[PDB]
RNA sequence: UUCACAUUGCCCAAGUCU
RNA sequence: CAAUGUGAA
């Protein structure tokens, strides 16, 4: 329950495809490098201040440092050793003591062996050392954000308004591979505050043209909410905006305007404006400090502008990474060549395989088979594998009568019954109930009435005028209070129906009512399906940036048949920003019990797809969650020990894959085709991992999902696990498309997001309250309410 | 709240000194 | 899932 298994073999399925990856080969010298520890007092100074201190120090004590790199905290590295036995030094800032002592030697050669087959595991300390080398210069030249670097783009202004603009940048990371050390580079963009005078900032915030008396309370509060917490220089952080203008704002030995008239001989041009409190500064003498990322949520218009800047087709992104690398010229970096490192300026060539899609089996009389082409099929001339007969249903229209008329509802109804009959999900008649209502208050009594009145009620269709709190209320009552199936539809999709939208709607409705839309062609499935097997999907979703006390939400779903198609869900609230699923053992236990009730089999194998865990968390997560899965098995039955396969799925990494031949580019966005698999060259030197781009990239540059096997009792071959994973991407019921992650992992997301809706404005006694809020009704417990 | 893909928001990372 | 885009039988 600890060390990840070795790669068993390499995959062989699928035709080959030439690819380019945004990985750049590194040539590392075979020398010892030297690690030193650095203590600085005081030790709360920002990482950038620490970097500053060291670099002025290094160029000070040259002849006592005969080009060291620094990680901004405690670690310093040199290519050739120092004369230095601990030493304590003295430096001066634009009054620091720096402790510099030798701790160890880092051999890059040892890393060379780990990249070879000689060493089983890559020595992390070597990788970190290389990362610090590659990060030293851009950490002082640019503005660091995570593993990325941002700067104002020379020659261009990309304003967002409101005092904000777009900074362009890039992600940078160092990683081992089957081939060589690789520099992973991707381009990015993010919102920064303009380094403008506060006066101009005021005008952009308050939508002023020039500069238009003292400020309205509404003007003062808006400007206060925009600048509070930001840094300004004439270096201060703004904590408040005064209520009084500089004319009258007073401080004990006496106004602000008079102090500046007297001491600095400065007569304020706009004394009618309030002061920033940081002790008060007039707006006129203050600039917004450059390089402050905008943490706050962007406006709708700012988002739109941002999208129209970070939106690039695959070839466009490919070209921009390449142009960045050729302009970056990593090989002229003084610290890089100091350590004898050479970075290749061209993308690494990789050979991928394009896996064949499974056939999708439908039902009805014809029992049609659909063949995915480039990640997409459709349901024309096809019926559900198991279609639901809808006898008793109701409509609740919360949209206004004037806009969503009885004629609209009638026309929507007839169109839906037509599409649903074609799909093999016959809606046998008119609804038994159809009424208008308004506001969240009407939801609960209306649904109780429906439940008490109409025996065998199967569904409530709910018409919503658009974004409204009524939706959350409908799901609260439907999912957790009364246990009733609901399907919501936006008014505009009732007013104007299309075959495609109605058809997609029927996919969800059939599923919600217990139907089977389609199944993988049974004979086309990998050998693992010969024995009872349960597929688990797990995810944790964390609160937005800046949030302080909202819980994280853990969701786990499990397959309930052999197709696999039907899933049951479990969900939990847990500690703020904790990734480890705390109550997993209980969740899996529930799923195993439900599996046995549905199939009358005990799983001989458990396949666990775990979404969103980064490399630095692998061992911690695996340790708790693998043991949790075992615990669930143990407490169920004596010596019940099914084989566990633990797979981490990452969609949000920085690996991009491009077609080498423009002949292979698919569609407008020019992405790699669905099914493209990579398990050589750029993947892990010893462990079992692969990229699988399972979906059609219709938009921008596709994110190829990465799969990392942390544990495998079942000893999968590369081929079977890759094919299995790909096939599970075709089992997602909400669309006739191969999706970007396997359906169980995707369902886990939907469950987590539904719980978040159950918690809107509700997030010991605290925990029990929130836990109760996400607990679904007994009747809902065994349904796909999350669809 | 028809749906997928894409950008960001999510663990690690990053960030915090008159 | 929220904001914003591009798309679909
Ligand atoms: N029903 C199958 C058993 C089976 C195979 N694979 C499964 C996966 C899940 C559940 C059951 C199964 C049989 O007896 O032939
Ligand atoms: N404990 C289950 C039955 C069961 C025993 N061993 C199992 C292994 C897997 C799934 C279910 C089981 C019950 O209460 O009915
Ligand atoms: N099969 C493993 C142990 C194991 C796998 N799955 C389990 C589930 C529960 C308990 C133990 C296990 C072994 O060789 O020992
Ligand atoms: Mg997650
Ligand atoms: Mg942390
Ligand atoms: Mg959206």
């Amino acid at each position: 329950a600890f060390k990840p298994p070795p790669r068993p073999d390499f995959g062989t399925s699928g035709r080959t495809i030439k690819l380019q990856a945004n990985f750049f080969e590194m040539d590392i010298p075979k020398i010892d490098i030297y690690h030193y520890e650095l203590d600085i007092k005081p030790e709360k100074c920002p990482r950038r201040v620490n970097r500053e201190i060291v670099e002025h120090m290094v160029q000070h004590f040259k002849t006592q440092f005969g080009k060291p790199v620094f990680d901004g905290r405690k670690n310093l590295y040199t290519a050739m050793p120092l004369p230095i036995d601990k030493v304590e030094l003295e430096v001066t800032l634009p009054i620091f003591k720096v402790s510099i002592k030798w701790v160890s030697c880092v051999s890059l050669q040892a890393l060379h062996d780990a990249l070879s087959g000689r060493l089983p595991s890559v020595p992390f300390e070597t990788i970190q050392a290389l990362d610090v080398v590659m990060r030293h210069l851009p950490s002082m030249r640019y503005t660091p954000v995570g593993r990325s670097f941002f700067t104002a783009s020379e020659g261009c202004s990309n304003p967002l308004g409101g005092g904000r603009e777009v900074w362009f940048g890039f992600h940078q990371s160092v990683r081992p591979s089957l081939w060589k050390m690789m520099l992973n580079i991707d381009v990015s963009a993010t919102a920064f505050y303009k380094a403008q005078p506060v006066i101009e900032f005021v005008c952009e915030v308050l939508d002023f043209k020039s500069i238009e008396k003292p400020l309205t309370d509404s003007q003062r509060v808006k400007f206060t909410k925009e600048i509070k917490g930001l840094k300004v220089e004439i270096k201060y952080r703004v904590c408040n905006v005064t209520r009084r203008p500089a004319s009258h704002q007073t401080f004990p030995l006496c106004t602000v305007a008079q102090y500046f008239k007297d001491r600095h001989k400065l007569v304020l041009r706009y004394p009618h404006l309030p002061c920033l409190q940081v002790t008060y500064l007039p707006l006129e003498v203050c600039n917004i400090v450059a390089g402050q990322r905008c943490i706050k949520k962007l406006t709708d218009n700012q988002t739109s502008t941002m999208i129209r800047a970070t939106a690039r087709s695959a070839p466009d992104r490919q070209e921009e990474i390449s142009k960045l690398m050729r302009s970056a010229d990593f090989n002229t970096d003084p610290y890089v060549r100091e350590f004898g490192i050479m970075v290749k300026d061209e993308m690494t060539d990789v050979t991928g395989r394009v896996l064949q899609p499974p056939s999708i089996l439908y039902g009805g009389r014809n029992k049609a088979i659909a063949t995915p082409v480039q990640g997409v099929w459709d349901m024309r001339n096809k019926q559900f594998h198991t279609g639901i007969e809808i006898k008793v249903w109701a409509i609740a229209c919360f949209a206004p009568q004037r806009q969503c008329t009885e004629v609209h509802l009638k026309s929507f109804t007839e169109q839906l019954r037509k599409i649903s009959r074609d799909a093999g999900m016959p809606i046998q008649g008119q609804p038994c109930f159809c009424k208008y209502a308004q506001g969240a208050d009407s939801v609960e009594p209306m649904f109780r009435h429906l439940k008490n009145t109409y025996a065998g009620l199967q569904l409530v269709v709910v018409i919503l005028p658009g974004k409204t709190p009524v939706y959350a209320e409908v799901k609260r009552v439907g999912d957790t209070v009364l246990g009733m199936a609901t399907q919501c539809v936006q008014m505009k999709n009732v007013q104007r129906t299309t075959p495609q939208t109605l058809s997609n709607l029927c996919l969800k409705i059939n599923v919600k009512l217990g139907g089977v839309n389609n199944i993988l062609l049974p004979q086309g499935r990998p050998p693992v399906f010969q024995q009872p097997v349960i597929f688990l999907g797990a995810d944790v979703t964390h609160p937005p940036a800046g949030d302080g006390k909202k819980p994280s939400i853990a969701a786990v779903v499990g397959s309930m048949d052999a197709h696999p198609n039907r899933y049951c869900a479990t969900v939990r609230v847990q500690q703020h920003r904790q990734e480890i699923i705390q109550d997993l053992a209980a969740m899996v236990r529930e799923l195993l019990i439900q599996f046995y009730k549905s199939t009358r089999f005990k799983p001989t194998r458990i396949i666990f797809y775990r979404d969103g865990v980064s490399e630095g968390q692998f061992q911690q997560v695996l340790h708790h969650e693998l043991l949790a899965i075992r615990e669930a098995c143990i407490k169920l039955e004596k010596d019940y020990q099914p084989g566990i396969t633990f797979i981490v799925v990452q969609k949000r990494h920085h690996t991009r894959l491009f077609c080498t031949d423009k002949n292979e580019r698919v569609g407008k966005s020019g992405n790699i085709p669905a099914g493209t698999t990579v398990d050589t060259k750029i993947t892990h030197p010893t462990e079992f991992d692969f990229y699988l781009c399972s979906h059609a990239g219709i938009q921008g540059t596709s994110r190829p999902s990465h799969y990392h096997v942390l544990w495998d009792d079942n000893r999968f071959s590369s081929d079977e696990l890759q094919i299995l994973t790909y096939q599970l991407c075709h089992t997602y019921v909400r669309c006739t498309r191969s999706v970007s992650i396997p359906a169980p992992a995707y369902y886990a997301h939907l469950v987590a997001f539904r719980a978040r809706y159950h918690l809107v404005d509700k997030e010991g006694r605290d925990h029990q309250a929130l836990a109760k809020a996400v607990q679904v009704h007994q009747d809902t417990l065994r349904t796909m309410y999350f669809a």
